[PDB]
């Protein structure tokens, strides 16, 4: 099994653009441009979609125009479109559970609370996919979590998050190949 298809979530709109909530997003979009490659709007699919090559494999990138809840319908109509498994897909989101500068590699599991991941685990009718979790830190308290994937980072964890990105860019031919040793922090 190798992956096919990249996943950035997020919510569309500038005011939405620079916040924690869309680092997943953010992971995509560096991709593109690191290979001089845009999106292009695809609202059949609820998304915008972009082709790479990374190294001697190809795949996917896709940003769901749904807003986060409804990140699932998306996902299921590219992945119906491009016929692609469950298991060839890996979802890039944020993570409350590890620090800003922190990347870790997760195969399925439950969606922990994140919408677009419970989303996407109801569309595919199975949460058996990839995932790569980018860091944000966590509030403090659950009861400010909301706000706080609403809200920018600071400097420095923005300055983090954009490592941590860089981080896994890094490990993508591993990623993509599911070579997936506990070895992202070692770096
Ligand atoms: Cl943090």
């Amino acid at each position: 099994p190798k992956i096919k298809m990249i996943i950035g979530l997020g919510n569309i709109g500038k005011e939405y653009q620079d916040t924690r909530h869309n680092v997943g997003e953010w992971f995509i979009a560096k991709i593109a441009q690191d290979n001089n490659q845009s999106f292009s709007s695809n609202p059949k699919l609820n998304c915008n979609l972009a082709k790479v090559s990374i190294d001697y494999n190809n795949v996917v990138l896709v940003f769901p125009t749904t807003y986060m809840n409804n990140s699932g319908l998306a996902v299921s109509k590219v992945a119906n479109f491009y016929k692609i498994a469950p298991a060839e897909i890996l979802v890039v989101h944020d993570e409350l559970d590890i620090d800003s500068g922190e990347i870790r590699l997760k195969k399925g599991g439950g969606h922990g609370g994140h919408n677009g991941l419970r989303s996407i685990n109801q569309h595919l009718g199975t949460n058996d996919y990839l995932r790569l979790r980018i860091g944000i830190g966590h509030p403090g308290h659950k009861s400010k979590v909301a706000n706080y994937v609403l809200s920018n980072p600071s400097i420095a964890q923005k300055k983090d998050i954009d490592s941590a990105i860089d981080n896994g860019i890094c490990f993508l031919d591993d990623i993509i190949n599911y070579k997936l040793e506990p070895v992202m922090q070692k770096l």
